[PDB]
C-alpha cells in the first residue's frame, strides 16, 4: 500500500477498503493500465467528427491529422483547451463570490457581509475605486461590479491582471499581446481558435494559451480578494490534519470542493447546533475539511483537515463520516457510489455540479442558514443510524500551523522591521540564510505515490535553506507529513532557514519558530504567493524573472493545475511539473514551453518526474537567479 | 474516386493529385484507419492528467474512469465541450462583426457602413431600442452595444435568444432553466462543469448543453443580423458553382473561411483593380468562394462558389488558384503545405487563426481597403508566375439561384398575397402541395462519400413535396449537384411542390419556378431558417414543436454542427444527423438525446447513417407533425 500512498492513515484505510471489497481510485487506475500512449503524449484529437485522429509518436503512419493538423498543432490545441478549462473553474468560483458580495451589500442575503473592511478598502484603492466619503456597501458594490466587468471586453483590460503585477511585468506582457481582454472572452477565444480549421501555428496557439493562463490568474486573485472581504483575511492559526481528526462519538461532517460560500456558513451554523447533536447522542458536530474548501475554512477558522485529493474516498472508508458536503471541483464522483457502502450522506449544493445518486440541496445565499441546518440535520440523522456500529479511524494526525496570507507574512515580518517589513526577508536572501522561495501547488495524482514528490522535493529544498510556501493539495500533502508543525524545524530545516523562522516566530510571541512550510491557503490563494512575490519585486525594483523564486506542481492532476503552471511561467517563474503533461508528442511545443518561452516571459517549465532530480533542477534555477542578482550561492 | 466524392470535378482533381503525389484529406483519412473505437463512441476522457481514461464499449475492464466518471458522464461531458466550442466559433464571428459595426459608426473605419438601414431599424425594434428621433449611427451604436452585452451576465438574459423565438417557446425553455444568461458566460460554465470532479449527472450535464446550444443560436442570429446591416440583406441572385468557375486567363482568388468582414471588401476592391490585373496579363480578377465566406459573398454579390468543405484542397490542385484568402473556421491546415506544390499564395488575416507556412496579413477594419490591395497584388504577382503553365480546371459547373434570406422569401410570397405573405405557404402545407420543410445544414465529412447523403436525402424529400432549404456546406453540396437550378424542377420535384415553386417564381417575374432548393446562406444564416419557422409559428399561433419542419445535418463534421444540431433540437425540431456523434458508448445519453428530450423541448435527434433510411425517418417525422395538426398526409 505504500506504493499507493505514503500517508500511513491512507494505507490503513486502503487495507480496510480491500477486505471490504470497496473499489478505490487506485483500483480503477490499475484497471486502466496500460493507458493510451497517444493520449498520454498529446497526439490525439477529437475536435471534429472526422476523428478521432491520432499520430504515432514514432514510426510510420499516421503522421498527421485528417484535416492536416500536425503533431505541433494537435498538442498545442489540447494544452490550450486544458488552460481554458482551468481558467473556467477558478474564474467561475470567483464569479460566484462576486455575485455573493453584490447580494450581501444590496440587502439580499443577510448571512453574508463585509467581514474584512480593511481588505475591501485596499482592493478598492488598488482598482482605482474612490472610497473617501463612500459607505462601505457602496465601495463593495463598485468592487463587485469591477470584478464582474473583468469577465468581458471593456475599455480597460482585465484589472485583476494589470493591477496585481509590477508595471514592468505588465509592459513585457503587453508587448507580446498577452494581457487578457476579458476572462470569459479569453476562454471562448481559446475554444474557437482550437476548433477545427482555425489556429494552426504552435507559437500562435501557445501565445493564446499564455494569455488565457493570465485570465486564470485573474480569477484566482479575484477569488482570494472576494473571499477575504466576505469571510476574513487569514491569520496564523493552529489546528490538526489527517483522518485522526475524525471522532467516533461526534457527527463528522466534511466540507469538500473549492468554493466556501456555503461551507463557511456550515462552520458557523454547526457551532450553534452543538445541542441538537448532543440530543441525538453525539458529543457535538465535528466539521472537517477535504481539499480546497477544507483549506479555506482551515485558513480562516482552524477547521482541521481530514484528507485531500487522491485519498478523499478514504475518509468515508472509516465508517465515521456522516456527511460529505460538496460544491464543485476535484470531487471524485465515486463518492456517490461508495456512500452506499459506507453510510455517508453525500450532498451536492451547486446547480452545475450534481452527482447521480447524491442528495441535492439547492443552496441559495438568500437561504444559506436554512440550507445549512437542513444539511446538518441529515448528518445528525446519519450519525443516529450508526449508533453502535464500530468505526476504524486511524489514530493518526499532525499538528498544523497555517493561516499565512500575504498580509499575515508581512505582519509577522514587521515585528523585525516595522516600517520596512519585507527588508528582513530580503536581508536574509542576500546573506544566504534564505536561498530562495519555492511555492508548492496543485493536486495529488494516482500515477505518483501519494505525497512522495511533495515531501521528497520539500525535504531537499529545506535542507538547502529554501523558504517553502504551499497551497492547495500541495499544502495538504505537506501538512499531513508534519511540515506545518514547528516542532519539526530542527529535523527538517537548514541552519540558516531555521535561524530566520526562529527569529520571526520568537518576535511574534510564539514558543518558537514559524513552521517549516508556510501554508498560504487554497488553490485560488496561489494568488497570495503572487502578491508576495510581486511585493518583493516592487521593493527591489526588479521584475519577477530576476527573483530567486520557483514553483513546483509536484503531483499535478487537474486542468486548473495546468493553468496555474502556465501563468507561473507567464509571470516569470521557473515552474516544475512532476507529472507528464500531454506535450511530449511534439518536440517543438516541448521546446517552446521548456526553453524558448524564457525569451518571452523569463519563466519556463521544468518537466521532471524524478523528485530528487526535480529538487536539484529547482535548486539550480534558484541559484541561477541568485547569480543574476550578483549574490553568493 | 466516386467512393471519395460524388462530385465529378472533385474526382478529376483527385486523379491529378494522385498522379502528382499530392496527399489529400482522403489519403490522410485512409492512413488513419482503423480509427480508435473508444474515441468514436465517446468513451475516452483526457480532462485530467490521470488520464487518458477509456471505457470498453462492451466486455471487461476498464468499466469506469479513474476518478469514478461513468460512461454516461464521460460521454455527456465530451458532447458539452463540443457544443461550447461550436458556440465559441459562431459567437466569436458575431462578436467580431459587433466590434466592426461599432467602429464603422464611431467614424473609425470608413470602409464599413450601415448598408441596410431597414434591417438596422427592425433589429433595433425587436430589441426594444428606441429609434424615433434617433440618427442611424446612434441606433446602430446601441445595437452593437446590445450585441456585445449578450456575451456576459446582465439584468436581462441573452436577447438574441429571447427576442427571436416565440414567447411560448421562451416560456418552455425558461421553465427548464435553459435560457442562456450570457454567451461567453455559458461557454465558460460548460468548461467548468465538465472539468474533473465537477458535474457528474448525465441529465444535468445535457441540460447545460442545451442551454449552451442556445448561446450558439444567439451567436448565429447575431452574426446574420450584423452582417446584413453592414453588407446588405441577401436577395435572389444568379451565379454558378464548382471548379469550372475558375478561369485560366484570370487571377483566381478564393475567399475561404466564415467571417466575410474582409472578404466583402476584397470583392469590392477587386472590381476596381480589374486594370492592374489586365496590365499583368490577366483578363481581370476572378474572386470565387470556398465554404461559408464564399456563401456570404455568393448570397450578397453573386460571387460564384468554387468548392466547399472536404474538397477545398482540389481548387488548388487545378494549378489556377493564385491566392486563397483565409479568415477562420473549417480551413484544412494542409492548404499551407499543398500551396508549396501548387503555387497558390495562401494568406491568413485573423490574429487568432494562423497557419505555419502561410503568409500573414494583419487585417484591420481601419485599413481594410489597403490590406485588400496588398493581398490582391500578391495574387496578381502569383498569376504572373504561372504565365505559360498549363492548368487543369474541370470544365464543370452548375447554375445557382440563391439569395433566399427570410426577408426575400417573405417578399417572394407577398406577390401571391401582399398583406398576409406567409398564408400562401401555409395554404399549400395544409392542402398537401407542400408536405413540410426540411433544412439541410452542416459540413461534408471524409467518412461519407462527398455529398452522397445530402443529395440522396434531398431527392427523396423533394419527390414527396417537401420544401427544402439549405445553408452552409449543405447548400454547397446541393448547389454543385444542380439543386439550385430551376431547370431541374421538373426532374426533381413532386407535382405539388413544382406547382408552388412555379406559382411563386412566375409571380416574381421569373422565366419559371423558384429553384428546387432554397439557399438561405451561410452557417450562421441557419438563424434565417429559425426566423422563418418562428414567423410561421407566430402566424399559426403554435410552437415550433407542432410545425412540420425538420432539420438534417446529413454529413456533419465540425463542433459548430454539433451545436447547431443541438439547438435545432432545443427549439423543438426533429433533427437528423448522418454521421455518428460520439454518443453511442452511452445508451442513457443516446436515449436522452434521441427520445426523452422530446418531453423537455419537443425536438429530438435522429441518428441515421443510411441516407435512404434517414429520408424515410425524416418523412415520418414530418408526417407525424402533420397528423398532430390534424392534416392529411
Ligand atoms: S480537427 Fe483535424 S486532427 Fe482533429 S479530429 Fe478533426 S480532422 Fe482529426
Ligand atoms: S477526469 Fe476522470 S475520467 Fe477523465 S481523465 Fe481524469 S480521471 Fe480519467
Ligand atoms: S487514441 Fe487514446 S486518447 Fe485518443
Ligand atoms: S483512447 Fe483513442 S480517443 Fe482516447
Ligand atoms: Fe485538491
Ligand atoms: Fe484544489
Ligand atoms: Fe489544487
Ligand atoms: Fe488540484
Ligand atoms: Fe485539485
Ligand atoms: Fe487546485
Ligand atoms: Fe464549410
Ligand atoms: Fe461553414
Ligand atoms: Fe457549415
Ligand atoms: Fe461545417
Ligand atoms: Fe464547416
Ligand atoms: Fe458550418
Amino acid at each position: 500500500q505504500n506504493l499507493k500512498s505514503t500517508d500511513r492513515a491512507v494505507q490503513q484505510m486502503l487495507d480496510k477498503a480491500k477486505r471490504e471489497g470497496i473499489q478505490t481510485v487506485w483500483d480503477r487506475y490499475e484497471a486502466m493500465k496500460p493507458q493510451c500512449g497517444f493520449g498520454e503524449t498529446g497526439l490525439c484529437c477529437r475536435h471534429c467528427l472526422q476523428g478521432p485522429c491520432r499520430i504515432n509518436p514514432f514510426g510510420d503512419e499516421p503522421k498527421v491529422g485528417i484535416c492536416g493538423a500536425t503533431a505541433e498543432v494537435i498538442v498545442a490545441r489540447g494544452l490550450d483547451r486544458s488552460i481554458a478549462a482551468g481558467a473556467a473553474g477558478h474564474s467561475g468560483h470567483a464569479k460566484h463570490l462576486a455575485h455573493t458580495l453584490k447580494k450581501a451589500v444590496q440587502g439580499k442575503a443577510a448571512s453574508y457581509m463585509i467581514k474584512d473592511r480593511t481588505k475591501l478598502h485596499s482592493i478598492a484603492k488598488r482598482l482605482g475605486i474612490p472610497t473617501e466619503g463612500q459607505k462601505d456597501e457602496d465601495i463593495a458594490l463598485e468592487v463587485a461590479k469591477a470584478a464582474l466587468a473583468d469577465f468581458h471586453e471593456k475599455d480597460t483590460p482585465v484589472l485583476w491582471v494589470t493591477t496585481v503585477l509590477p508595471p514592468s511585468r505588465v509592459k513585457v506582457l503587453s508587448a507580446h499581446g498577452l494581457i487578457p481582454a476579458g476572462i470569459d472572452h479569453e476562454i471562448a477565444e481559446i475554444m474557437h481558435r482550437t476548433s477545427m480549421g482555425c489556429d494552426a501555428d504552435a507559437q500562435n496557439l501557445l501565445l493564446g494559451g499564455l494569455r488565457c493562463s493570465l485570465a486564470d490568474l485573474a480569477g484566482c486573485y479575484m477569488g482570494t480578494d472576494l473571499a477575504d472581504i466576505l469571510f476574513g483575511t487569514p491569520a496564523p492559526v493552529v489546528t490538526e490534519s489527517n483522518l485522526g481528526v475524525l471522532k467516533a462519538d461526534a457527527v463528522n461532517v466534511a466540507v469538500h470542493g473549492h468554493n466556501p460560500v456555503l461551507s463557511d456558513i456550515i462552520v458557523s451554523v454547526s457551532k450553534e447546533m452543538e445541542n441538537e447533536a448532543r440530543a441525538a447522542g453525539a458529543t457535538g458536530i465535528n466539521v472537517v475539511g477535504i481539499c480546497c474548501t477544507g483549506n479555506e475554512v482551515l485558513m480562516r477558522h482552524g477547521i482541521p483537515a481530514c484528507t485531500h485529493s487522491v485519498s478523499q474516498e478514504m475518509a468515508m472508508i472509516t465508517g465515521a463520516l456522516d456527511a460529505m458536503i460538496l460544491d464543485y471541483q476535484c470531487i471524485q464522483p465515486s463518492v456517490a457510489t461508495i456512500a452506499e457502502c459506507t453510510g455517508t450522506t453525500v450532498i451536492t449544493t451547486m446547480e452545475m455540479s450534481k452527482i447521480t445518486g447524491a442528495t441535492h440541496v439547492n443552496f441559495a445565499e438568500e437561504a444559506a442558514v436554512e440550507n445549512a441546518k437542513q444539511i446538518l440535520r441529515l448528518a445528525i440523522d446519519t450519525f443516529k443510524r450508526r449508533k453502535g456500529k464500530p468505526v476504524e479511524i486511524p489514530n493518526i494526525k499532525t499538528k498544523v500551523v497555517a493561516g499565512f496570507s500575504t498580509e499575515a507574512i508581512i505582519n509577522a515580518l514587521s515585528k523585525l522591521n516595522a516600517n520596512d517589513p519585507l527588508k528582513p526577508l530580503i536581508d536574509n536572501v542576500v546573506n544566504g540564510n534564505i536561498r530562495g522561495v519555492c511555492l508548492f501547488a496543485g493536486c495529488n495524482n494516482v500515477k505518483v505515490p501519494q505525497d512522495q514528490n511533495f515531501t521528497t522535493i520539500a525535504r531537499k529544498l529545506l535542507k538547502q535553506n529554501v523558504l517553502v510556501v504551499a497551497t492547495g493539495c500541495g499544502a495538504g500533502a505537506l501538512m499531513r507529513h508534519g511540515f506545518m508543525d514547528p516542532a519539526n524545524v530542527d529535523e527538517l530545516c537548514g541552519d540558516g532557514l531555521k535561524a530566520v523562522l526562529t527569529a520571526i516566530g520568537e518576535a511574534n510571541g510564539l514558543g518558537g519558530p514559524l513552521p517549516p512550510v508556510l501554508h498560504m491557503g487554497s488553490c485560488v490563494d496561489n494568488s497570495r504567493a503572487v502578491a508576495l512575490v510581486a511585493a518583493l519585486a516592487n521593493r527591489l525594483g526588479v521584475d519577477l524573472d530576476r527573483l530567486p523564486v520557483v514553483a513546483s506542481a509536484a503531483e499535478a492532476m487537474h486542468e486548473k493545475a495546468v493553468a496555474i503552471g502556465t501563468w507561473a511561467v507567464t509571470i516569470g517563474l521557473p515552474t516544475h511539473i512532476g507529472v507528464l503533461p500531454p506535450i511530449t508528442g511534439s518536440l517543438p511545443v516541448t521546446q517552446i514551453l521548456t526553453s524558448s518561452v524564457k525569451d518571452i516571459t523569463g519563466g519556463y517549465f521544468i518537466v521532471e518526474l524524478d523528485p530528487e532530480t526535480a529538487a536539484d533542477k529547482l535548486l539550480a534555477a534558484i541559484n541561477e537567479r541568485r547569480a543574476g542578482l550578483g549574490l553568493p550561492w
